[PDB]
């Protein structure tokens, strides 16, 4: 699974799927948390099949979706 530091008020799931379910069909994904009042960390993870993107997605931290490039760090 891996986790984005995109945090946008709506994790293009659909067009998530696109890219990060391009690098391998996805299984489910993740968005930040709910709550969002205690510290800074709010993002979005989404979860897949194998293992094997994770390494490709993890090795390219900084990615690009649609018109953004939200960070990476897998999970």
């Amino acid at each position: 699974k891996i986790f984005v530091g995109g945090l946008s008020p709506d994790t293009p799931e659909e067009k998530i799927r696109e890219y990060f379910g391009g690098f391998g069909e996805v299984e489910s994904i993740e968005l930040p948390m709910d709550n969002k009042t205690n510290k800074r960390r709010g993002f979005c993870f989404i979860t897949f099949k194998e293992e094997e993107p994770v390494k490709k997605i993890m090795e390219k931290k900084y990615h690009n979706v649609g018109l953004s490039k939200c960070e990476i760090k897998v999970a």
